[PDB]
């Protein structure tokens, strides 16, 4: 009874710094992670090291991990007192810089950027410690001939939303990442394309199903970071000219839509956006589909990811005053699922009987010299190390679930998983619940 948020949201912390690619810092808590990846690079042999890995892989998806930079940085700027309660600020702003760091590493001339380092294949093929690689890591980018504006976009976004969640702490990097925004989101509108059709690997793990609305997310993203009118007018021209007040709700990875309402509607006050939030969350509460439980049932596949993602976008329309109470009491509902109020917790390493074997392999690996192969892999046992933190896929529509390392739909783990997650967390604390 009664869930301690302010550790939920430590614990998901940990499991951003358990993510984590590249030189680890001194300070590093989660010290069974150790330095790897120190050979990714560009085509010229620029630097890529840093980053987040993806999921249980060692691929670093710049489309999702652009997501998860932006949804984090949202929380921090507008619950950060939760983080300060929960004496994590300076922890909550280093995830949101490991992220933003690399994205200007990737960011090799003003119109060219990395979305990827590691092939699907080649990673997935290896079971085993990060630091053991030694597969080829092909990187990938688009540039003016091979656009990417959903890519391009999603990472513009989450710059401009860093550079305000450093304005005061850190003048020159908020300056420094304002710039890149702004060169990326020339880029992605000038130069009009998908992505995942130019770099064709990522077309079969994060494929982009729409570009419009990541271009609508930026434009907004980088008023609210400038206070520059032509990027709100160009917000509001390409929301109408999109028509996304008519797209199907929700945010997530792929589809901005609900949050470029609700963002809007902040930025702008306007009753129409307010309106389109109102339909979308009153849906949810009352229609969408939802396990005998309670959980909100979106889809197979990130199924916590999609009820949290949810519950986020709720808490940012309590705050613009719509039904204030209602909203936030639900979107407790959904995270209170996913802590235990489903019969177990959801999340690694805390609560009652929480998952033991994420599809991850970083925390399935004994320490070295033991080796760590695909015969760990098909251990028995639970990982080796607890992987604190992380949301998994989850439960089935009728609230069934079994704690299997094989299994990629419940036992998932990935950094887009945790964002709207944590960011509703450090909601939760900021609310005093
Ligand atoms: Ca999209």
């Amino acid at each position: 009874m009664a869930y301690d948020y302010k550790q939920v949201l430590r614990d998901s912390l940990l499991f951003y710094e358990a993510q984590r690619s590249g030189r680890l810092p001194a300070d590093q808590k989660v010290t069974w992670r150790k330095d790897s990846a120190l050979n990714d690079q560009g085509d010229q042999g620029q630097d890529l090291t840093g980053g987040y890995f993806d999921a249980g892989d060692f691929v670093k998806f710049g489309f999702p991990m652009a997501y998860t930079a932006t949804v984090l940085a949202w929380g921090l700027i507008d619950f950060e007192a939760g983080y300060s309660s929960a004496g994590a600020l300076d922890d909550g702003r280093k995830a949101v810089k490991w992220a933003t760091d690399y994205f200007i590493k990737a960011h090799t001339s003003q119109n060219e950027f990395y979305g990827q380092v590691g092939q699907g294949d080649a990673d997935h093929a290896f079971w085993g410690r990060p630091e053991d690689m030694t597969m080829a890591r092909p990187a990938y980018k688009i540039d003016t001939s091979r656009p990417g504006s959903d890519l391009a976009g999603e990472t513009a976004a989450a710059l401009a939303a860093a550079s305000i969640v450093f304005r005061n702490v850190d003048g020159t990097y908020s300056n420094n990442l304002l710039t890149h925004a702004r060169q990326l989101f020339d880029f992605a509108n000038n130069y009009r394309g998908k992505y995942s059709d130019s770099i064709t690997d990522a077309r079969n793990f994060y494929a982009s199903a729409d570009y419009r609305d990541e271009l609508v997310w930026a434009a907004a993203w980088l008023y609210r970071a400038t206070n520059d009118n032509t990027y709100l007018n160009t917000a509001e021209s390409l929301y109408d000219e999109f028509g996304l007040q008519n797209w199907g709700g929700g945010l997530n990875w792929d589809s901005k839509v609900s949050g470029v309402q609700v963002l809007l509607a902040k930025l702008t006050n306007k009753q129409a956006y307010k309106d389109t939030v109102q339909s979308y969350v009153n849906y949810l509460i009352n229609n969408q589909q939802k396990t005998p439980k309670g959980l909100l049932y979106i889809d197979m596949w990130g199924t916590l990811r999609h009820a949290a993602n949810a519950a986020f976008i709720m808490l940012e329309a309590a705050e613009l005053g719509l039904s204030a109470s209602s909203y936030r009491q639900f979107a407790q509902t959904q995270i209170d699922y996913a802590l235990g109020d489903g019969g177990r917790s959801f999340v690694c390493g805390f609560g009652s009987n929480p998952p033991t074997r994420p599809h991850h392999r970083s925390s399935s690996c004994p320490p070295a010299p033991a080796t760590c192969d695909w015969n760990t892999f098909n251990s028995p046992d639970p990982n080796y190390h607890v992987l604190s933190g992380a949301l998994v896929g989850g439960p089935d529509q009728n609230d069934n679930y079994v704690d299997d390392r094989s299994d990629y739909v419940h036992n998932e783990v990935a950094t887009d998983y945790n964002a709207g997650f944590q960011s509703a967390l450090a909601a939760l604390v900021a609310l005093g619940y």
